[PDB]
């Protein structure tokens, strides 16, 4: 017997907040101060800036400009004596605003229309920064202490690959290590309004393959009697693959975590229900190469993938050419899950093209991010769950692993604390597209359960 | 008993009528004359009609179709007089980009014993000598002692188009005859001459597959197939590791070789199958290792060949992507008895088969194949002559593994063709530089001149 406020309650209530109507004139100020790492603009002056939001309610601030995003942490203490630990992970950096994006309003202005809000980093990851602040901010409004030391560590580089952040939770584990929980950078509600609640991300390992069968091109009429480039780098990816797509080589699946039995229920609950889909959703042509509900969704999370990106030999034109091309090329792809690590996973896939008579292609690494999941059984995990269901009234998705590539093992390895990913998102928020958008009853709901996370620990 | 070289080159040097048409020769080269790019062609076809015209020809220059086809037809008076055709060409392919040129590839030039110029060894210098000799012969006889037709198409480099319909008109004039010499030939790289009676045949095609209305992320790559893969398979699902088509009702088709022809591979086929591999610096094996079976296959088999593949992301960097398109540009070289529309038919019939009906194909270019045992008497006598002239001796093959319009033109004419010429293996035909030994295109000459004295 649970009851929900309305959209209508929340905008209200939102507009009646003192505590985060003022963190949200600080959002309206981190927006327009445009914070890229690619372009090298503004880090320092955004995570000064988060330094004095933070110092001015009483944090204890160290901000580190050892590499090239400065790594702010805000400690709020506990007078409580065996009191625990909460780490919220944020970023400050955006992607830019760009490309043949679409913005109806300045992308560094946030602009509120229709009942949501807009900017360049309104959903990622700024936007998150202020709704975990506000809430931290209205307990304090009840209360003389915190029940819980909570911690706030905010990097400058996620989306550039999250470059030194391994680097800055080496130096600082100390300070970290030892918390019960952290909560990660961004989620999302789904399509059917359900809160997403994810425990970890996928990992990829992307490379060259490159073939040389002669010194030049040769007269096609040579065919029959002359091995060409692209018959042996195609004879080569189809001994790798399976029709079903699962990859053929050995040592590979040896290395694979299966998913335990809590993972697979929670597959079978909250996964998506008729993830068949996807053929309506992009106009696919060919058959889906798992089409049952359960073998669909768990080669999706839980199975690596060998993807070929682009392949080009030979001539593209109109016209003929008649030759038998020297070179050709393949951009690829490894998709990872637990246990695969990038270089090993490349290593096993130079021995089985050996071993299958392709010791011509050449691979060249380029790309590795490691894997990282857990069953969503840690009591700190679980904690969470049961208080978003307060919440939302179309209920939680809670997902082992979300299949996007992020942090998350490198956050895990420094830190060893349990993770789960909860957030503010729209399932049409356009994180990296025109008029990224929160919606504003999503936001301030947010702040709701982030306050009640922290109550929890009374 | 061989004249050398440099007797040749001075031979050629004080005969009048060769010097006549050398400066033909560098008019012709100088006439850039392309079918593709649609230059050229009524300009050099007009202008070898004169100068056929200009020695007593009966000339007939059709211009019904866009390359205009020019006929020179020398009367013998003798009254049961046999008839000889020689089959030229005056367009050729573009000079290009990628080519290098060591002078203007639309001017003749001569450096080190060789002549240099875009077509002078394919195929406006076979014209030249051809009439050179002829004209030569007339020098020190009355008459001709056979009749001798000049057939000369503008669009070969472009698959012959139009010449069925312009042989089909003009057939009457020419059906009866007793040999057809064909456009060019050269000498291997054991400098014997090949002469040689066939050409095989194409068929090329694009394969396009769509497999989605977009783009997807690459995250989707272990339950939704992408275009590269399901092309990948297709294409692979075709070809056995070792060349073989895998296409049912494709070899049912072929002709095999009889006992003459597979005796000439062995006699005169090359003797190594491995210089190929020093030759291109291949760094994979051949596909057919044993010489007969690499002969046989080379000549005698089909072969499905990709000259391009592309999908997705190339260039700097990553993309997360599973392409929703592919495509390549295919072919399969023929053979006698496969016929272009009908192998591209069996072709979409075994990928239905086998699994890959979304893969879409499009004709785009066919020539069928032809060939002989060399065992016409007509034929034979050219062998004869032509070992009084070549020290190294000749190399007698059925058919070339290149592509042309002998099955065209028998098929209107009926008459045995025979294949014979002035180049060398490095002569760079389609290439920068395309030359010709000045002693080659002599020996041409003289080789002509004495096919023509052979019918008195
Ligand atoms: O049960 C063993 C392990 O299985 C993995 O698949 C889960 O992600 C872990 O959380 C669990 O500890
Ligand atoms: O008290 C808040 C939560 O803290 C976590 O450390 C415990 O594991 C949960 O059982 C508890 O509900
Ligand atoms: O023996 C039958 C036929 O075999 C074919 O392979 C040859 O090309 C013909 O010249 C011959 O007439
Ligand atoms: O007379 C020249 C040649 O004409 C051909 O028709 C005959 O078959 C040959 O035997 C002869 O040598
Ligand atoms: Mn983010
Ligand atoms: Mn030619």
């Amino acid at each position: 017997a649970m009851v929900f406020p309305s959209e209508q309650e929340q905008i209200e209530k939102f507009e009646k907040d003192h505590v985060a109507q003022h963190y949200f004139e600080v959002l309206r100020t981190l927006i327009s101060k445009k914070s890229v790492f690619a372009q090298q603009v503004g880090l320092k002056e955004v995570a000064n800036y988060l330094g004095e939001i933070f110092k001015r309610v009483g944090a204890e601030v160290e901000i580190d400009e050892s590499y090239t995003a400065p790594f702010v942490m805000a400690h709020f203490k506990s007078s409580r004596p065996d009191a625990k630990t909460l780490i919220f992970y944020n970023h400050y950096d955006t992607v830019p605003a760009d490309g043949d994006q679409v913005w109806t309003e300045d992308p560094f202005t946030l602009s509120v229309r229709n009942g949501f809000m807009y900017g360049r980093g309104v959903d990622d990851d700024k936007g998150h920064i202020t709704a975990r602040l506000s809430a931290l901010r209205k307990y304090m409004q009840h209360h003389d202490d915190l029940p819980v030391n909570i911690s706030f560590i905010m990097e400058g580089a996620e989306e550039s690959a999250s470059t030194d952040l391994d680097k800055y939770l080496e130096k600082h584990a100390d300070k970290l290590r030892g918390a019960d929980l952290l909560v990660w950078e961004q989620g999302t509600k789904n399509a059917l309004e359900q809160l997403e609640i994810s425990g970890g991300n996928k990992g990829i390992v992307t490379f060259d393959a490159k073939v040389k069968s002669a010194d030049v091109d040769i007269h096609s009429s040579y065919g029959g009697v002359v091995e060409s480039a692209p018959w042996y780098l195609l004879q080569a990816l189809q001994s790798l693959r399976a029709a079903d797509g699962r990859i053929l080589v050995e040592g590979l699946y040896e290395e694979v975590q299966e998913p335990n039995e809590r993972e697979m229920a929670l597959l079978e609950t909250y996964g998506q229900r008729n993830p068949e889909e996807v053929s309506r959703i992009y106009g696919l042509e060919l058959p889906l190469l798992q089409e049952e509900r359960m073998a669909f969704l768990k080669r999706f999370f839980f199975d690596p993938a060998l993807n070929i990106e682009g392949i080009q030999s030979g001539y593209q034109g109109q016209g003929v050419k008649t030759i038998l091309p020297a070179e050709a090329s393949a951009k690829l792809e490894v998709r990872l899950v637990p246990g695969l690590e990038p270089h090993d996973v490349l290593e096993k896939i130079r021995k089985q093209l050996d071993k299958n008579g392709f010791d011509k292609v050449e691979l060249y690494y380029t790309l590795g991010e490691m894997s990282y999941r857990s069953d969503m059984s840690a009591p700190a995990i679980l904690n969470v769950i049961e208080l978003a269901k307060k919440f939302y009234p179309q209920g939680v998705s809670v997902l082992p692993t979300t299949a996007g590539t992020g942090p998350m093992h490198t956050v895990f390895d420094a830190l060893e604390v349990p993770m789960v990913a909860f957030g503010l998102g729209n399932a049409n928020s356009r994180d990296h597209g025109g008029d990224e958008n929160v919606r504003i009853a999503d936001y301030y709901t947010h702040i709701e359960l982030v306050e009640e996370l922290i109550r929890s620990y009374e």
